[PDB]
């Protein structure tokens, strides 16, 4: 029997994945298309949460660099205004030794204490002779990390906080991933700035960014999906897919309406898919991907920006004097990410934990406090007493005085957090990925296509572009088989009116010889 | 005052790129669109001639082995019939020392004379030894070659034959060219071989290709181009390009027509095209490019295919003792590219120059040998002389007895052969074409965007697909740009039936659903 709906593409989800699929089909308007979320709200990993004094948080502070062009003409159309963004240009530093180390870390040694300096530059020449003659290639994460820091930064630095994030350890990791993820540290320059006493702080694709003036990133999708033809969404409890049947190519929602489809694009995390399509198979497989979980601690503080946080946006933590691997200032983002100096709000505590001076409703202004926490099967975490870590930790660091006011917390565990880039990854992802596009579904995204090294809005973004231009006029698969090719150059060749458009739009008026 | 005609994207050139160009566009069917050519016969280089005796010849004894399913899907629409195409494996030897030493020449040392292999494998060892502590790259074609295969090889093969071919010294071009066209050989697998008296001639692209049927490569892209609708082509007199004025985006041909346009796609030479544009600056950038001539001499010879010359392919020809760098049995590809065992002919000549024993039209068969001499400002070349002095090479080297029947003559002159990967070539093309690309014109192809590595029909071919690719869908030119890449991979993304057509062919299936229904 006919599905109660039949599209030609049908896209599941409408994260930067989701939206990213269905913004290059509406420019196409060709192949009927549909796109389905579970979500009344557009965005998935990449929204804004308000807590209910006002305060905004992402999932764990989000920021725009893209390689992308057409990623770029996308936001412009949703947000047209130039008061719509705010520029920044990236402070990154490392909490180590109690300083702050600019980063990227193995640049600036220079900061550190002369006694640990000297056991930085002793790993990065003897790393840098071996280099100059190794032949063979680093099987792990570990391997790669000794050979281009050497063993002084590594155990200062490298493997520690890699497993505080990873919540996996070094050894366990492949080292195919870190193209412009990890800096390898050059022999000349470190020793260079640590003579000096410069710093080097310009190196990543973070460089300079740009924010959403409102709505935190979350705000950003929601302006995307409403460029999009409503009649072509479905989003909330009506969305939410619970059956896939890939033989016979139909798809069953919560309020049991079936959709057919000759084409499927699904950015929903590939595990999952996985059950819905009821596989044992691809269920096993699935099942030999790891993935970490991630808690988003957000802060509310009462007063004016601290001198000791200045114009800082986010910073690192691998030593063990608190629980979260990064922090974020989420109040220097935008002024509009926090409640006005005028709302009132009652001190909930401040931050060693003891009652505050004074529970009346008083003024800001306020500022904003981001913190991240890793958990998985080899790092437990108690989700009951985590926020408590983090205000301690926030303490521990200086981040706040024992005296701060908190006038809002901020809490939640996101079980699907980081695709961990395992030795085992690959040898499971070219299995489940072919397997899957034989039966023409297009799994991409974070999760959909489980590779860190592409997983981030522009790169999610357009791995949802791209699936549906291979779909449809052929191209190749660029950002989803070969990251370092997209990662390495400036993308500029798609963008939101192609020829195709441009030409179809005078063929409308036309005439003329 | 508008142009006589005018189009969205126009094609200049119908060989094998403007017709890859062309093709899309006709897959697409968006963009109105036109293509022009100044022969009446599309192909290009890629083409073939006919002698007065019924004797064909390419451009050089061209081979079809492709990167593209896209490449592959044209030729199979163009060519459907199974009988329509020859398969062959690769036959390929290097005349040296009077050996036919198997190609690739640098796995096969075996072959060689004992002294000779001596110099060869010495060389590699201290190759070998010195890659094994190497940190930096290579700067010219020459310290790639030494670095890889050492003096030994170098001194022997490489800087000789490469100046025969390139007329140019080896010192003088870049080496970022040479990825799957120079083998590197390993040491381990050479002396394994030089020890065991093994071969190895599986390497390259080359191993095994497959041939037109009838009319030779150029039947191929006559047959493509019968696929396309006729109406948006003129090719002859009527389309050659006499003039183009970037500035008011109007082309002029011959007979002075004017065509408008939006985008511009040009296969012809990129010096030319800075000529038919007028511009000085253009013009003095191109001339910091080079090229060189290519001769292409074609024998027919009477008789049965003699057991000495086999199976053979194409052979090189490193030695001085002949005037070409190589050779195709040209009959060998299919039994169309001569006459039949009983179509009589008279012996013009015997390959020693001596006048024939008769002068009679005898009987068949025959066979045929296709030759290639380089040209350059460096290696010049006396063009009267060129055809016996061939002859007389064929002799030397043993290919012909001196008293083996001469039936047909040819010979050609091509201004434009190879695009030289000169050192200064990057240099000039990273301005030309992003300027040209300024004036939204797409010069692409062997000599519209002048890579070696990236000639080759089915590359030519595809540089005119992804153009159009890029003009109307937003693609990124691969090939173009990146040439290891699209070398080293399968490209099965793009087809001549995408999605695209898929769609708009239910999308119509659907709106019939309701016609009378
Ligand atoms: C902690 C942390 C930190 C960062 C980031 C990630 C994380 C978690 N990101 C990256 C980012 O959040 C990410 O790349 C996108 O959110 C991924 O989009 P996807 O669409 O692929 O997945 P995502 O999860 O976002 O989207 C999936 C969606 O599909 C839906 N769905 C699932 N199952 C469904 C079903 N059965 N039916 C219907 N809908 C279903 C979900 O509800 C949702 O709408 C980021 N990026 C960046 O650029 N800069 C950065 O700094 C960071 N930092
Ligand atoms: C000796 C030799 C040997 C080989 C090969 C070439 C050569 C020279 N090739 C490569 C191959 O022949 C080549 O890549 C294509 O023929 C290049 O086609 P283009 O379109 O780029 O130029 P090409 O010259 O082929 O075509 C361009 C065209 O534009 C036209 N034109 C020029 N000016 C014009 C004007 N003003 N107006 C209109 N039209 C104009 C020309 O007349 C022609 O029709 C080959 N290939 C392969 O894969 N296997 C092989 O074995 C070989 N070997
Ligand atoms: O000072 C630093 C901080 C980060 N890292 C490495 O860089 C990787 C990516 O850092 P990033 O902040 O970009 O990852 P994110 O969590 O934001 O996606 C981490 O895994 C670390 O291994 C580093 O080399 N030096
Ligand atoms: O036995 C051989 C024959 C070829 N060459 C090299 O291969 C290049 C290309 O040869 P090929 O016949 O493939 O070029 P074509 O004329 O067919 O494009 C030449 O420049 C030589 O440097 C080589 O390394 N060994």
């Amino acid at each position: 029997t006919h599905p109660d709906i039949s599209v030609d593409v049908l896209v599941i989800g409408a994260g930067p994945t989701g939206l990213g699929a269905a913004k290059r089909l509406n420019q196409i308007d060709g192949p009927s298309w549909m796109i389905v979320d579970s979500n009344e709200t557009p965005g998935g990993l990449a929204s804004t949460d308000v807590t209910p004094e006002g305060f905004l948080y992402d999932v764990g502070g989000h920021v725009i660099f893209s390689h992308y062009k057409y990623f770029d003409d996308c936001l412009d159309e949703a947000l047209p205004k130039e008061d719509d963004w705010y520029t920044h240009q990236r402070i990154s530093y490392v909490r180590c030794q109690g300083q702050w180390v600019p980063y990227p870390f193995q640049n600036n040694i220079s900061m550190l204490p002369k006694e640990e300096q000297v056991k930085c530059i002793d790993g990065m020449i003897d790393a840098a002779l071996e280099a100059r003659v190794a032949n063979t290639k680093p099987k792990t994460f570990d391997e790669w990390i000794v050979r281009m820091m050497g063993t002084g930064i590594a155990d200062l630095f490298m493997r520690p906080y890699n497993f505080k994030v990873w919540a996996v350890p070094t050894t366990k990791m492949q080292c195919a991933w870190l193209g412009e993820k990890v800096a390898a540290p050059n022999l000349k320059a470190v020793t260079t700035n640590v003579i000096l006493g410069k710093t080097a702080g310009n190196w990543g694709p973070n460089a300079t960014f740009r924010f959403p003036a409102r709505g935190g990133t979350g705000g950003i999708w929601i302006a995307v999906a409403n460029t999009l033809p409503k009649e072509k969404t479905r989003f909330g409890e009506k969305g939410k897919v619970t059956k896939v049947n890939a033989n016979n190519k139909t798809v069953t929602l919560q309020d049991g309406t079936t959709i057919g489809y000759k084409k499927l694009v699904s950015t929903m995390a590939v595990d999952f898919l996985a059950e819905a399509m009821n596989d044992q198979e691809l269920v096993g497989l699935t099942k030999q991907l790891f993935y970490s979980s991630t808690h988003v601690i957000g802060v509310g503080v009462r007063g004016s920006r601290p001198e000791r946080i200045g114009d800082k946006c986010w910073l690192y933590f691998p030593e063990d004097n608190c629980p979260f691997y990064r922090a974020t200032i989420f109040s220097n983002y935008s002024p509009y990410n926090q409640p006005e100096a005028s709302k009132k709000l009652p001190t909930m505590q401040l931050a060693d934990g003891s009652r505050p001076q004074s529970t009346e409703a008083k003024e800001g202004p306020y500022w904003s406090i981001m913190l991240e926490v890793s958990e998985s099967s080899m790092k437990p975490v108690n989700q009951e007493t985590i926020l408590a870590d983090c205000i301690q930790g926030l303490v521990n660091t200086e981040m706040l005085k024992p005296t701060d006011e908190i006038v809002s917390t901020y809490h939640r565990r996101f079980d699907h957090g980081y695709p961990t880039p395992t030795l085992e990854r690959e040898g499971a992802l070219t299995q489940i990925l072919p397997k899957l596009q034989d039966k023409d579904i297009w799994s991409r995204g974070r999760f959909g296509s489980w590779r860190y090294e592409v997983g981030n809005q522009d790169h999610s973004f357009m791995l949802g572009v791209e699936a549906v231009d291979n779909i449809v006029n052929g191209a190749v698969e660029l950002t989803l088989n070969y990251p370092d090719f997209v990662n390495g150059r400036q993308n500029t060749e798609r963008r939101l009116v192609d020829g195709a458009q441009v030409f179809a739009k005078s063929k409308a008026q036309l005439e003329h010889h």
